[PDB]
């Protein structure tokens, strides 16, 4: 059997890779191939982030460049912004013999009154990434800010703008525009923040994380190159969690060496049976076929 089968299109005729390398784009096609290749090899730096509006594609960042925006923005004391308003109530930490340091610790109020805290929201000022990641699994969802001129405001849009448990909330940059962080008070599901309610009550365009490779495919008729840009459904594990995990991150692995392990025979590897959407792409000026994965995913048992 297949290692790969079809989400979708199971109605098409298999088209052999020789006939489509001549064909012109866009078309669409039913594929039964075996993967050589792939890029990239780690299965860490295939997660990218894609503004879902601009369709810009950047890096995820690695724990020390957060560590670094966070000291460059947090900022030394504050005075009025502590325990304000109708949004927040904020009492400090203090350090003493670890260098000294004062983080700020702000819980946002459920329509005037605290609700069970894993649903509530937090408001750090001055923290670092493991204290925050720390914060992060047992409360709800914490954002870092900074003092601003006379109001708290979000950190660089480079860094997270909503830490919840194992998932980092990334917005665009240009996409988006932060709004004052009071619009938090104008937020219907007081219960429970949704990360694109925060981010709309923020003005914040969402990146999500994807799972960006590229497979070299060979049915025996011709070889050909397939893009892939999954967000859960190819491996059946969401791309915005791997990173933070071991077991997601260990399956991921085994799933492409169950397609190709390299090591044993080229006829002993498994059939792949996906489905490519080609089309027309121009690069820096050459335009260019190319070939994405779509309505495929992992067959039954591994
Ligand atoms: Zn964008």
């Amino acid at each position: 059997l297949s290692a790969t089968i079809l989400t979708d299109h199971q109605y098409l005729e298999r088209t052999p890779l020789c006939a489509i390398l001549k064909q012109k784009a866009p078309q669409q096609y039913r594929i039964r191939a075996k993967l050589r290749s792939y890029k990239p090899r780690r299965l860490f730096q295939s997660v990218k982030l894609h503004c879902p509006k601009c369709h810009l594609l950047q890096e995820v960042p690695h724990e020390g460049d957060l560590d670094i925006i966070f000291q460059d923005g947090a900022t030394k004391t504050p005075d009025v912004k502590l325990q304000n308003t109708s949004l927040y109530d904020s009492k400090i930490w203090t350090t003493k013999n670890q260098k000294g340091r004062k983080v700020a610790v702000h819980f946002v109020k459920n329509n005037g009154i605290l609700p069970l805290s894993n649903e509530c929201l937090l408001l750090i000022e001055g923290g670092t990434l493991s204290e925050i990641c720390k914060l992060s699994n047992k409360f709800n969802s914490v954002i870092p800010v900074r003092s601003g001129h006379e109001d708290l405001e979000l950190l660089d849009l480079s860094a997270p703008f909503l830490i919840q448990g194992t998932i980092h909330h990334y917005g665009c940059k240009q996409c988006s525009s932060l709004r004052s962080i009071q619009n938090l008070n104008s937020l219907v599901d007081k219960t429970s923040w949704i990360p694109s309610s925060v981010a709309e009550a923020l003005g914040i365009v969402p990146l999500q994380y994807v799972f960006v490779m590229t497979f070299t495919l060979d049915d025996g008729t011709g070889v050909l190159e397939a893009y892939l840009m999954d967000s859960d459904k190819f491996f059946q594990i969401p791309a915005s969690e791997v990173l933070m995990d071991d077991d997601l991150q260990k399956s991921v692995d085994m799933i492409m060496d169950m397609f190709c392990p390299p090591g044993i025979k080229i006829d002993a590897y498994p059939w792949l049976e996906c489905f490519i959407k080609s089309y027309n792409v121009t690069n820096g000026t050459d335009n260019q076929i190319c070939y994405q994965i779509f309505d495929t995913t992992v067959a039954e048992d591994v």
